[PDB]
């Protein structure tokens, strides 16, 4: 019922997060041509044996994800309060949420026109088929696409988008966290900002239980995270796979 106005601090938090995102997410994807080139082998049959023997799209996608992890680290460092955490806790949070924030931020390039992550010409258009060419299976891809569509349909304001990523990163329920109380205090400040923003700036009927739906996406992400982890493990068993990855990727997912 009540719709309190955003406090000055809350307005500041949102401005800071919008700015952090604009500085770490290039909507033109102009750096992508610097990654190792994408290669698409003929795999109309979706052969696991062939996909693993080649891993043709892995070098490019690994570079894309490595690049993205670097951007997420930069984004996180700008989250109000993040710097108040110990170095040890900052790293724990980053490593555990990296893949989830990547899935979230990727929703910006995802398009329902053809269910792909379109980052430019045909060369930089990523489809389910490209993900399989990188060693992953439908067990991850299927729910990932469903997740992207579900997120797209929430029609989030950029303010809600950046707050969701911040809330995802600053989670007290990550294994290995030291000061969970502090992390939770920081997360609550962000969650309260999101709830307040939704209540006084998000017009209906898109505001109906929007917060609950957003929180459910965070739960969905935990599942996707676990499935990606299991599959990455399997992928890492392929001889010479490390050379197709990057040191940052090896560390975060290793
Ligand atoms: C990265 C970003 C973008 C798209 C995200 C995608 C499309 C390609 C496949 C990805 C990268 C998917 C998200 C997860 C999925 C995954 C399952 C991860 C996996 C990585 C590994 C092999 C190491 O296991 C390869 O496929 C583009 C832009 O919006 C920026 C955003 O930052």
């Amino acid at each position: 019922s009540l719709r309190p106005k955003l406090s000055e601090e809350q307005q500041r938090i949102i401005a800071i997060l919008l700015d952090a995102h604009h500085k770490t997410y290039d909507p033109t994807y102009s750096d992508f041509c610097q990654f190792r080139p994408p290669v698409r082998v003929n795999d109309g049959g979706g052969s696991v044996t062939l996909e693993l023997s080649q891993l043709s799209m892995l070098p490019h996608l690994a570079d894309l994800v490595s690049y993205s992890i670097q951007k997420v680290i930069g984004f996180a460092k700008m989250i109000p309060g993040f710097r108040d955490l110990t170095s040890e806790d900052q790293i724990v949070l980053l490593k555990s949420s990296a893949i989830e924030v990547i899935m979230l931020r990727s929703n910006e390039s995802f398009t329902m026109d053809d269910m792909s992550w379109t980052c430019g010409n045909q060369d930089y258009k990523y489809r389910v088929s490209d993900v399989t060419k990188a060693g992953h299976s439908l067990e991850l891809i299927e729910p990932l696409i469903k997740f992207q569509v579900g997120l797209k349909k929430l029609n989030l304001h950029e303010e809600e988008h950046v707050l969701l990523m911040a809330i995802c990163i600053v989670s007290p329920d990550r294994p290995g966290v030291q000061d969970a109380a502090l992390i939770e205090a920081i997360q609550d400040r962000l969650s309260n900002t999101l709830q307040t923003y939704i209540r006084c700036r998000h017009p209906p009927p898109g505001s109906h239980l929007l917060y609950a739906k957003m929180i459910q996406k965070l739960a969905d992400l935990r599942s996707l995270n676990e499935e990606h982890s299991k599959q990455y493990r399997c992928l890492s068993f392929q001889p010479e796979c490390s050379m197709k990855l990057t040191p940052l990727v090896l560390e975060v997912f290793g």
